[PDB]
């Protein structure tokens, strides 16, 4: 079921509006698949780097994007973020993070 059910978490993100953002479990929800938030994040994990699919766009629930050490990945969310309008700052921890709520996606 899990191929078709990728194709569906795409096309949800697809969706995400330029300069907003989402979470796993808000897709999940908003695809009719509430229990199946690890999935999306499985969905999320096995696009291609060079996809179409603005996966930049969704962000665990804490609204973090990396860890200190930020790999090439998490460097690449965060361009792509702070060029669509996002506030990106940095935790004394050295993750880079944006206020969740002021960014979320509405459906």
């Amino acid at each position: 079921r899990m191929d078709e059910f990728y194709t569906k978490v795409y096309d949800a993100v697809c969706e995400i509006p330029y300069g907003k953002v989402s979470t796993y479990g808000e897709i999940a929800r908003y695809v009719g698949m509430p229990s199946y938030a690890r999935q999306v994040g499985q969905a999320m994990k096995h696009l291609h780097p060079e996809t179409h699919v603005p996966w930049h766009r969704v962000i665990n629930s804490r609204g973090t994007i990396s860890k200190r050490d930020i790999s090439a990945g998490e460097q690449r969310q965060k361009d792509r973020l702070e060029e669509e309008g996002v506030e990106i700052y940095q935790t004394s921890l050295g993750e880079y993070k944006l206020n969740l709520p002021e960014y979320m996606w509405k459906p």
